[PDB]
């Protein structure tokens, strides 16, 4: 029912409301610890906080917090960290987790500057020979390669632990054709730069969960969730059609509030599990 829906919807013109509807029905559970006075500068916004039950922790005494939650999806059988977009003084928290968590990728869906504006910080070295040192947490990250492609970027980057001098590679890839605004037209370069990161095996439960990151404004980071584990679903199950996009999010929902920010993004996603479950049926 999946175009079906997205036609009918479409026909109406009521993707905001529809998108109203789950904000309405989304979890509401406490962000008592992202609340608290000592982490007012480690949230980039007082709106976007992480539950209690699934924030991720860091491993440091002083201060576990980060505004990071654990999106844990029991059928599909993935798990995701998702986070705001790094701010200056939260960068050597990001990498600790990354590292705590035991990721191997990165997904970035913002470029660091769009028009004129601070998506978010320049958390990762863009320069071979220059090395970024994050003395609160410790950790090295060095640009050891970069494969710039047409709608996107991989890159490997070595992350060390200075206090032991392990030293980890962390694929990170950057999705770097996304509008300024609305989303993009076709969900065809989104699709591939997730089948991409399907590829790299960086989703793999070998690993810590991919971490997948906001930006200030409008983020994204929840598209790529919410498609990737609906095309898990379509896939698995015995009838694909049983999958409902809107369940699903707010199935995700209950890990961290406001994934899909706008009714567009909402709409997009349609989209693209719809052209996905495309490909994956009729190439796989
Ligand atoms: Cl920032
Ligand atoms: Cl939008
Ligand atoms: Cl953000
Ligand atoms: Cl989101
Ligand atoms: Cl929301
Ligand atoms: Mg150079």
């Amino acid at each position: 029912e999946m175009e079906k829906e997205f036609e009918q919807i479409d026909k109406s013109g009521s993707w905001a409301a529809i998108y109203q509807d789950i904000r309405h029905e989304a979890s509401d559970f406490p962000c008592r610890v992202a609340k608290l006075p000592k982490n007012k500068n480690r949230n980039r916004y007082r709106d976007v906080s992480p539950f209690d039950h699934s924030r991720i922790k860091l491993h440091q005494e002083d201060n576990d917090y980060i505004n990071a939650s654990l999106i844990k999806m029991e059928e599909a059988q993935r798990s995701y960290i998702l986070t705001q977009g790094p701010l200056p003084n939260t960068c050597g928290h990001f990498w600790e987790m990354v590292w705590e968590q035991k990721s191997r990728g990165v997904v970035m869906l913002n470029r660091v500057m769009e028009k004129g504006s601070l998506k978010c910080a320049q958390y990762w070295p863009q320069k071979e020979e220059k090395e970024m040192i994050f003395e609160d947490t410790n950790l090295k990250l060095t640009l050891i390669s970069e494969d710039i492609k047409s709608y996107y970027t991989v890159r490997q980057l070595e992350l060390e632990n200075l206090t032991t001098q392990e030293t980890r590679e962390i694929l990170h890839f950057h999705y770097t054709t996304w509008p300024d605004f609305g989303v993009p037209e076709s969900p065809a370069s989104f699709l591939n730069f997730l089948f991409k990161v399907r590829e790299s095996g960086s989703l793999s439960p070998e690993h810590g969960p991919v971490v997948v990151h906001s930006s200030a404004g409008i983020g994204r980071s929840g598209t790529f969730c919410l498609a990737d584990t609906c095309l898990l679903l379509m896939d698995k199950r015995k009838d694909p059609s049983s999958v409902d996009i809107k369940k699903v999010l707010l199935e995700m929902r209950k890990f961290r509030m406001g994934l899909i920010q706008t009714a567009d993004q909402l709409r997009f996603s349609y989209l693209a599990v719809i052209e996905g479950a495309k490909f994956i049926m009729g190439d796989s």
